[PDB]
């Protein structure tokens, strides 16, 4: 069938020029709202909430991992580093690398994450212990965001990650402390006004993990607590048909307002 909501997402696609990837669900009754959902999408920097989450799960085992340092390297800086590049020389923890990449979408940070967890497919055995079948890591930042269309590197459907993205954050795949730590780290991102959260109403609160990369491709994943409603996950993945094409943040904020709308 194609509902109401899904009739909306189609026309705002449609209007976009590009493709438009939406999962939303609602722990009021679990029920989920797809466009698109069982779609491939370049999940970009969106990826970094999984190799937090991993190493948070590592750190159930070793209370002082988070505390770990690990050396930033001249060498190490790619192509957007904003905390890292302060850190040159020197050293960052575990927490403060998890913190970057998820509050400030460090690259130097996630590959860092990455390292710790033995490379991407530490990322993506991670994901199958949660129960997750399709998300895929394959490589490191920045050339995990080369978004081709086509390219199953990289890629998660937005059915897969909405589902993935409620077990780490209002269920169990991690414990209480990392659960409640992942959460904080998601309130605080500072990236994510003009997605997601520009199409809910105000009053709401938000976590959620931008992404972008070529093809214009624009993505973010939220964590949302209605006022007076149950949290929902949303997912909302877009990309385009050219390499260079421009982002649309806007896009995705108008998913959230239609998804917001339905409810
Ligand atoms: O966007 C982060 C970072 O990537 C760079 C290239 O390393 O720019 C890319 O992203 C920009 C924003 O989407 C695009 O405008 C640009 O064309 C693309 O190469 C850096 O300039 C930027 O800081
Ligand atoms: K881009």
């Amino acid at each position: 069938q194609t509902s109401a909501v899904q009739q909306k997402l189609a026309a705002l696609e449609k209007s976009s020029g590009g493709r438009l990837g939406v999962a939303l669900i609602d722990t009021a009754d679990n029920t989920q709202v797809l466009y698109r959902g069982d779609e491939r999408f370049p999940m970009c920097s969106t990826s970094k909430v999984m190799a937090a989450a991993a190493v948070l799960k590592q750190s159930e085992t070793q209370k002082q991992l988070l505390n770990q340092p690990v050396e930033i390297k001249p060498a190490d800086l790619v192509n957007y580093n904003p905390i890292a590049e302060k850190h040159v020389n020197g050293t960052m923890t575990l927490a403060e690398l998890s913190a970057a990449a998820l509050q400030y979408s460090d690259n130097t940070a996630m590959n860092k994450l990455i390292a710790q967890l033995g490379g991407p497919g530490g990322v993506t055995a991670f994901a199958r212990a949660i129960g997750d079948e399709t998300f895929r890591l394959d490589r490191t930042a920045p050339t995990l965001n080369t978004a081709i269309p086509g390219d199953p590197r990289d890629t998660t459907t937005p059915r897969a990650m909405a589902q993935t993205l409620r077990q780490l954050t209002l269920g169990h795949a991690l414990g209480e402390t990392q659960r409640a730590q992942l959460v904080t780290w998601l309130k605080g991102n500072t990236t994510g006004a003009a997605s997601i959260r520009a199409g809910l109403p105000t009053s709401w609160t938000v976590g959620d993990k931008t992404g972008s990369g070529d093809y214009g491709t624009t993505n973010d994943i939220a964590v949302i607590w209605p006022q007076g409603r149950a949290p929902l996950v949303l997912v909302t993945y877009f990309t385009q048909p050219q390499q260079n094409a421009e982002s649309r943040r806007d896009v995705l904020a108008s998913a959230a307002r239609i998804i917001a709308e339905g409810l």
